[PDB]
């Protein structure tokens, strides 16, 4: 199956409906797991969805991602030089170290009242006033990764800076926004660049086994330190994501308005379970990545289709969290699916559940922070969900746009907490 001509344009229109559409320009039928092929950026690309097309993307004997993203995404999102864009055995040893700093439990335990504190704090800002979902907590998820991390700053800075991060997060997808994300990545990679060389120089103390200071110790495959400026964009691709998970609670707010028997769920419950269902369906169900790219390292074939080296293989997140061959009722927003499940380690097993990739964390490029984001999301679910919490539900609140990279609701979500 073939698309034909070069859809790079449509990238832009369609956003997190291009897979979509171009399996039913190729003649698709709806929910076949076949794989698509255009020409996107001058090359081939082969759209897969689906456990297949998982096993796929992620089978490092074939697939590489070294330039497989767009700079003009890649650069501004995750910067120059991130384990993003490495492979091989320099991957593995970049990698294990970041993993190390998210992935433990250990340190996620530190994460969760660090979490709750900004959450509880940002609510507490909303008594009589009017709060917006995706700028006040998205700033309180900052504030508690800058502090997790051991980032010691005063608190006006630590606000511009998680600030410089959201503005970066909420443009780098348009034509428009373009511009501020990449002026935002520079200010914060030298801000990020000078933390590190303090570090390292001596003129700045970083707490024993921070985040920091590991970042500061970060060394290659050969057992070189890195440089410092990729050293603190490693230091911002472990508080930037954070901030990120501001769009899921912004998402996570409208499913609250739109499922008050969960929301009702919820507030009584005494265990989090019912929260941590709900947090975990708002990331399968809404969208957030459309799609991730890698590049074939050699000539490849794929259910018959060839699959050439140096073309890209794109995987179709939202067709794949949306699969109706992988899910029962997969238009259905139903925490349900969830219920049986108690941690985000046993919500790996789930094999189509790749909001932040799929396949294993330490061996490929899957995301080491789902066990952050999962504890920052339902903190928000669990402060959003309490019944004095009131969420707008005009049409700029509770709609958004599937054309336009990241999603959100265009006012950010308002709310207010009921005072007497
Ligand atoms: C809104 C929340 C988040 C989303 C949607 C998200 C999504 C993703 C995705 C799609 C990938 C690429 C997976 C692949 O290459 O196959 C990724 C990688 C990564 N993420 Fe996350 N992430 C989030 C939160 C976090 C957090 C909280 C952290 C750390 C504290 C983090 C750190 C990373 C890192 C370091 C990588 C690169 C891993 C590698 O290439 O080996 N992310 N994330
Ligand atoms: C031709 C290449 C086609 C592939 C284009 C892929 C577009 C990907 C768009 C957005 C990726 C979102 C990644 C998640 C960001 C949140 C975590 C973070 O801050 O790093
Ligand atoms: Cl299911």
């Amino acid at each position: 199956p073939r698309v034909s001509g070069d859809r790079t344009i449509q990238f832009l229109t369609d956003g997190y409906l291009l897979p979509s559409n171009l399996r039913k320009t190729a003649g698709l039928e709806p929910e076949s797991m076949c794989p698509v092929t255009t020409k996107l950026l001058g090359q081939d690309a082969t759209i897969v969805r689906g456990s297949a097309g998982i096993d796929l993307f992620y089978d490092e004997d074939v697939m590489q991602r070294e330039g497989a993203m767009p700079p003009v995404i890649g650069d501004a999102l995750v910067g120059k030089g991130a384990v993003h864009n490495l492979d091989g055995e320099e991957h593995k040893v970049r990698k294990a170290q970041m993993a190390a700093m998210a992935y433990e439990d250990e340190r996620v335990a530190e994460f969760a009242p660090l979490v709750a504190e900004e959450v509880e704090r940002a609510v507490a800002g909303w008594e009589g006033a009017q709060g917006n979902v995706f700028e006040d907590l998205s700033l309180a998820f900052g504030r508690a990764a800058f502090r997790w991390a051991g980032i010691d700053l005063p608190a006006e800075n630590t606000d511009e800076l998680v600030g410089r991060m959201i503005t970066l997060l909420d443009n780098f997808g348009t034509a428009t926004g373009t511009p501020k994300a990449f002026w935002q990545r520079r200010q914060l990679d030298n801000w990020a660049e000078a933390l590190i060389t303090d570090v390292r120089e001596g003129r700045i103390t970083a707490r024993p086994d921070c985040v920091l200071e590991h970042m500061a110790q970060l060394t290659d495959a050969s057992g070189e330190r890195v440089d410092a400026r990729t050293a603190g964009i490693e230091l911002q691709n472990l508080t930037r994501p954070t901030v990120a998970v501001g769009f899921f609670a912004s998402f996570a707010a409208v499913a609250l308005a739109e499922n008050p028997q969960w929301r009702t769920r919820i507030n009584e419950s005494e265990t989090g379970r019912e929260a941590f269902a709900f947090a975990q369906e708002v990331r399968r169900f809404y969208p957030f990545v459309p799609m991730f790219p890698a590049k074939a390292t050699k000539d490849t074939e794929f259910e018959g289709c060839p699959i050439h080296q140096g073309q890209r293989v794109i995987l179709d997140f939202v067709g794949t969290l949306h699969s109706a061959e992988e899910w029962d009722n997969p238009a259905s927003f139903d925490p349900e699916r969830f219920m049986a499940y108690e941690t985000q380690s046993e919500a790996e097993t789930i094999k189509p559940f790749i909001p932040q990739g799929g396949a294993d964390v330490r061996t490929g490029h899957r995301c080491p922070g789902e066990k952050i984001a999962v504890t920052a999301l339902s903190a928000a679910v669990e402060a959003l969900a309490r019944p004095e919490v009131r969420i707008s539900a005009e049409a700029i609140d509770i709609n958004y746009s599937m054309t336009e990279i990241l999603a959100r609701p265009k006012s950010g979500v308002r709310v207010t907490v009921a005072s007497s």
